[PDB]
């Protein structure tokens, strides 16, 4: 199971730690990628889970797209979690570069939910363009399952559990 994190409530924990190297070690039941609409997993969170698949993740997002269309923001989908986990839920969080509504970030946090226990990032966070502190926030006011957050850079993760 999780190991070195940090509790902050009930069911949010954090840790400084890059959630590919963190999900080849737990291989937990889940994990959560950083995805947009297309599941172009081009860079960011999403890009190394991708890349750390040697691409199936890809080949098998193209095969989800072609059959089901793009994604909501603020929507998910299970798919398999290749060397890394079973599951990948990949969560669509806004992305404020994109003029996407913030307020859409509740929605995608919701998405965690419909699983007990998820390793997961900060939505909407990194590349997304939304401040990680209120994506934390709306994690630990929305999630109620047991999410494990992995925070890959440390001087944010300080920011994150000084400022909590």
């Amino acid at each position: 199971s999780f190991s070195g994190y940090l509790k902050l409530t009930d069911n949010v924990y954090i840790k400084n730690a890059d959630i590919v190297e963190e999900a080849k070690k737990v291989k937990p039941t889940v994990v959560v990628n950083a995805a947009n609409v297309y599941l172009k997993h081009g860079g960011g969170v999403a890009g190394a889970l991708n890349k750390a698949t040697n691409n199936a993740m890809q080949v098998e997002s193209d095969d989800y797209i072609a059959t089901n269309g793009p994604l909501k923001v603020g929507g998910s989908c299970v798919l398999s979690g290749h060397n890394l986990a079973k599951h990948c839920l990949h969560v669509v969080g806004p992305n404020v570069n994109k003029g996407e509504d913030i307020q859409l970030l509740k929605s995608a946090y919701e998405n965690f939910n419909q699983h007990e226990v998820l390793l997961a990032p900060l939505l909407s966070a990194g590349i997304f363009g939304a401040d990680p502190i209120h994506s934390l926030r709306v994690c630990v006011d929305t999630v109620r399952t047991n999410v494990y957050l992995a925070v890959f850079d440390k001087n944010l993760y300080d920011k994150l559990v000084s400022s909590f």
